[PDB]
């Protein structure tokens, strides 16, 4: 036990930052789509989903797990 | 009270990460501008500003509020 | 001493987020390369390397420095 608001203000930033990134990925994807299909990036897309999924879960296990 | 350097090293990362993102958003924006105007993304731009603004403020309220 | 798992779950997010960003930067770079060379962005590239390098090091000094 020690310092919790600073930990919640930091977590609240990561989350917001997570949203920011998802907007960029979208902006990037759409620009790619401009050429013709984004079939060459499955591994890029899958890589994105992989980490985003790990982060969302990392955030959720951090919010519901700290109440002391 | 407990562990502060690790909290400052993490905050210092979010901040730096904030800068990284703003460079990407710029890189993305300019590439969009290449076609012809970015008038269709106001909501995208506004969404960006919205979170970036929440994060900057979240960071500042975290720096000046922890001195114990 | 106080709260460590929440600090490790947050650090684990920044790291994963670091990877996410590096994928976006790549996606952005390649799209730029499409036109013809990315020689005008050295300062953009150098700016990226600069912060990414500060973040990696900030993360590493945070992992090996907290064992209490």
């Amino acid at each position: 036990s020690g310092i919790v608001q600073q930990q919640n203000n930091l977590l609240r930033a990561i989350e917001a930052q997570q949203h920011l990134l998802q907007l960029t990925v979208w902006g990037i994807k759409q620009l790619q789509a401009r050429s013709g299909g984004r079939g060459g990036w499955m591994e890029w897309d899958r890589e994105i989903n992989n980490y985003t999924s790990l982060i969302h879960s990392l955030i959720e296990e951090s919010q519901n797990q700290q109440e002391k």
